[PDB]
């Protein structure tokens, strides 16, 4: 019942590269763009074979630097695994030029109530976000 059960992200953990992730897929990168529900790859070329991921409910991933770098932002969604980069998404914000993404149906839950997959704050807190491609 307490907050202590809420999963937090693990957009900043990043796993060794003693798994071979990045050769099995090709050192292209693996994110998944996500744009009201439309999903689009990558696969541009990598730098880094350390693998990263949100949470634990997806695979680990190899990812560019720039799918990287939006990956520690929390642009990644921790529920689905997909980037929150365009269309219409939810946004914690918990400081200063500080943003959580995540989709309404990603939240966590907990007693009923919702709560932002990151940080765990509370979700009706969280404002609706429209981006541009
Ligand atoms: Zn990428
Ligand atoms: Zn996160
Ligand atoms: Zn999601
Ligand atoms: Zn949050």
């Amino acid at each position: 019942s307490g907050f202590e059960e809420l999963p937090l992200c693990s957009c900043r953990m990043e796993a060794p590269k003693i798994d071979r992730i990045s050769e099995r897929a090709g050192h292209k990168c693996m994110a998944t763009e996500s744009v009201d529900g439309e999903l689009s790859g990558c696969n541009a070329a990598i730098l880094k074979r350390e693998t990263m991921r949100p949470s634990s409910r997806v695979a680990l991933m190899v990812l560019c630097e720039t799918h990287r770098a939006r990956m520690v932002k929390h642009h990644c969604c921790p529920g689905c695994g997909y980037f929150c980069t365009a269309g219409t998404f939810l946004e914690c914000h918990p400081d200063f030029r500080v943003a959580h993404r995540f989709h309404k149906a990603c939240v966590s839950q907990l007693n009923g109530m919702v709560f932002c997959p990151h940080c765990g704050e509370d979700a009706s807190e969280a404002q609706e976000v429209t981006i541009p491609r």
